[PDB]
């Protein structure tokens, strides 16, 4: 089939091979309980400048040819763990082509190279990053930010994440939703006791991405900080492309 | 303050006078535990022709002149109870004006009058439609789907809700969203076990609502079908329309 359906409610079961079902790169490896994207020294202290990947291992259809395209959700939970305020760099949820790999640590997020991050034609990556650090180099609003990035580190919408949330080192849940009809990517971040925190965009994905994507959590820092997944679900259906 | 924030995790506190919190409309009734939308004999079994509307009680700012304009996001989960398969008509979230009431039973989902509900220029209602009957009268799709009403019952878009959901009475969790900025409504409509529904469609609300609205449930039969709401919780913020 050309559909994709998991839901890891957990990761207690830290025990599959590295690429069976998820990937690991760089300095992200797998722990009891969570998927850990970059490093930490023997007391789950963060080491800084590091960069770190935990992806999907099967390829993810997102379109062909014949105008099948696949809508999809996301959910995840997941714990940025906090040393202090502020901290660098934050993550991403990513889609990027199958052969593709993490890249430079900090402001990077693990996605993009220093020498082509603001160049749109040496990149085909579709992120929504949650990015603790404000890089004047690559414009990033003066706040903590969720942003969408599209084959740049330059989003090209964001919305303010608030510092408390941002640096308050609490498990945040996250829905990501794209529909494939009207070409639209959705965030939607929710803390238990707290706020809620909204960004839409109209982004076509058969126009900047590969027919098939590889899938996944990257992460860049920084310092003082670590983010832990701590659970994950993705779904996606063809409904309304003909098939 | 302009915005809102309230989260009911479930509704055994069924004590409440009507119109302090929510206000019941037509045969919307107040159960302990649900906000029950039509009506429904001795035994909980749904009686035909009828309509219901469970609704926010204070008003809801959605923008004003000066360009502040609300980004929401609201989640609930329903048991649309069903007596066989298929049954009718549906339910809705929506946002209409403050001075608003329930309409048409039936396909109308107790929110249009049958003599203007395909006109746009007659009403100021925009609402998520959760619709399990096809009437051809109003261009539904061949199937139950989930659809994006703007002024009218005719929807700008829908998507496919497969038979087995829309008529399998299992509890369903629904989350709604609106950013402000770029002017974007999302629906996401999950299932437990199951498979998740994503439609999503570019409609701004400033131009279709008053700056105030009322928010709430508003269902319409039809046969052989109940809605319960179980849980509702709502939050705008105005975020990014600068304030
Ligand atoms: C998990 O499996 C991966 C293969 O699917 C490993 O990545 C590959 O590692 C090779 C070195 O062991 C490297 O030459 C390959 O290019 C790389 N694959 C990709 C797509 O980059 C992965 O190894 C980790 O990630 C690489 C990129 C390095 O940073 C290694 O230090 C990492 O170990 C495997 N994970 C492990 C061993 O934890
Ligand atoms: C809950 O409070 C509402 C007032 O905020 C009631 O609605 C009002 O009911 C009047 C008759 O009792 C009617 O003249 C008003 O127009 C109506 N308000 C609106 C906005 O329509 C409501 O009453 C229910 O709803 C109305 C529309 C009728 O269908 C009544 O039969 C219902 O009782 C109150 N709910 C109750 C008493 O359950
Ligand atoms: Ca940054
Ligand atoms: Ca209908
Ligand atoms: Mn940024
Ligand atoms: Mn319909």
């Amino acid at each position: 089939q050309n559909t994709v359906n998991f839901t890891y409610p957990d990761f207690w079961s830290y025990s599959l091979k590295n690429g069976t079902e998820i990937t690991f790169l760089g300095d992200a490896t797998r722990i009891p309980g969570a998927l850990q994207l970059t490093k930490t020294d023997a007391n789950g202290n963060p080491v800084r400048s590091s960069a770190g990947q935990a992806s999907y291992s099967e390829p993810v259809f997102l379109w062909d040819s014949t105008g099948k395209a696949a809508s999809f959700y996301t959910s995840f939970t997941f714990l940025l763990k906090n040393y202090g305020a502020p901290t660098a760099d934050g993550l991403a949820f990513f889609l990027a082509p199958v052969d593709s790999s993490v890249k430079d640590y900090g402001g990077f997020l693990g996605l993009f190279r220093h020498e082509t991050a603001a160049d749109p034609s040496k990149n085909q990556v579709v992120a929504v990053e949650f990015d603790t650090w404000i890089n004047k180099d690559w414009n990033d609003p003066p706040y903590p930010h969720i942003g969408i990035d599209v084959n740049s580190i330059v989003s090209v919408a964001t919305t303010r994440w608030e510092n408390d949330d941002a640096y308050g080192s609490s498990i945040a849940t996250a829905h990501i939703t794209y529909d494939a009809r009207s070409k639209i990517l959705t965030v939607l971040l929710s803390y238990e006791h707290g706020r809620d925190y909204i960004l839409s965009h109209v982004v076509d994905l058969a126009k900047v991405l590969p027919q098939k994507v590889r899938i996944g959590f990257s992460a860049g820092v920084g310092y003082d900080e670590v983010t832990y997944i701590l659970s994950w679900h993705f779904f996606s259906t063809l409904d309304g492309t003909n098939k």
